[PDB]
């Protein structure tokens, strides 16, 4: 049940962000999500560098389309199905 | 059991954050997690301007009482449940 | 079965990050996750300051050894085990 729900709801969810604009549950292949440090420094000539912290989500379909997914609505759906609460509401 | 689990330890955590002050399970009705990207940028007229990444999750009840959850402690949770270790201990 | 498979999978990845070099999924005892907010300030005495918002996730073995976990790995995971999707692939 819950992986069918989350799978369709996934599936929505980049349906909006992108072949057609809609993209079905049985063409994602693959999920890969990054996690960036921050990081601030000064080189030695005294030229500041501020690399602000990155998430991001990016689902690979299986034609290749490759499709970033927002993480706030990842980690949401996430904690939805662990409460047993409406994916995607 | 993990369900039953999950909710009585988000139920607790927001309780702790916080009608009373103690959260029960069947009050909790939404989840809303939103990733805020950081952002850097100069306007034209040379004012610096940096927007730190936000993560940030709410929890809503069915009262309307609206109350913020730890992310880390979300995560740690979903993340032990995954593993099969006991959550929130 | 996804139990299984995602301590297995937290095993191997935190063995690469490291008694032996290699990690076994018994011997994983614990897991902590702190979010750590951004901060913007300045002093009164105009010292500025900016706290970069951090991700961690500390894994916990039974003979004391802690180590850290990438934190995309971990969401990528998740994801993926929502999904009915190869963990750890
Ligand atoms: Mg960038
Ligand atoms: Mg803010
Ligand atoms: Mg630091």
């Amino acid at each position: 049940g819950s992986v069918t729900a989350f799978r369709e709801a996934l599936a929505d969810h980049v349906s909006g962000r992108l072949r057609s604009m809609t993209v079905e549950a049985r063409e994602i292949s693959g999920i890969d999500v990054t996690w960036s440090e921050g990081d601030q420094g000064t080189s030695d000539y005294g030229d500041e560098y501020t690399h602000l912290p990155e998430l991001t989500v990016t689902v690979s379909l299986t034609d290749g389309t490759r499709v970033h997914a927002d993480p706030g609505w990842c980690i949401e759906n996430l904690l939805r199905q662990a409460c047993g609460l409406e994916v995607n509401p």
